[PDB]
């Protein structure tokens, strides 16, 4: 069994933007997020063949987690907020694509979910 490669964090060619929307993603969403209880499972991709799921990526063909998007803002890969907002949903919508409602791992992401879009609401305006 193998694991596909992990998103992209680095490209050259594609073009950086510093904002304070992204500054704040990094400082306060990801932050509040990382140290959760819940938080753990998503500060890495999903390791399918150690939790042996070999379907998990026939049905998931957009892996995301919180390991990737904190690499993606450390290394400044985003130009806009909404890039990193969608990678947040991807990983959200990925576990209750690929899960059960009321399982385990699908509480544990609308905890998350839910503190996710409470920082959110809260997005500074741009400069
Ligand atoms: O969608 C997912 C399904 C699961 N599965 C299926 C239910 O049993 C446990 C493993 O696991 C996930 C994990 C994870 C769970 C336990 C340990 C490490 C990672 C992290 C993110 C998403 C998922």
């Amino acid at each position: 069994s193998m694991n596909p490669p992990p998103p992209e964090t680095s490209n050259p060619n594609k073009p950086k933007r510093q904002t304070n929307q992204l500054q704040y993603l990094l400082r306060v969403v990801l932050k509040t997020l990382w140290k959760h209880q819940f938080a753990w499972p998503f500060q890495q991709p999903v390791d399918a063949v150690k939790l042996n799921l070999p379907d998990y990526y026939k049905i998931i063909k957009t892996p995301m987690d919180m390991g990737t998007i904190k690499k993606r803002l450390e290394n400044n890969y985003y130009w806009n907020a909404q890039e990193c907002i969608q990678d947040f949903n991807t990983m959200f919508t990925n576990c209750y694509i690929y899960n059960k409602p009321g399982d385990d791992i699908v509480l544990m992401a609308e905890a998350l979910e839910k503190l996710f879009l409470q920082k959110i609401n809260e997005l500074p305006t741009e400069e």
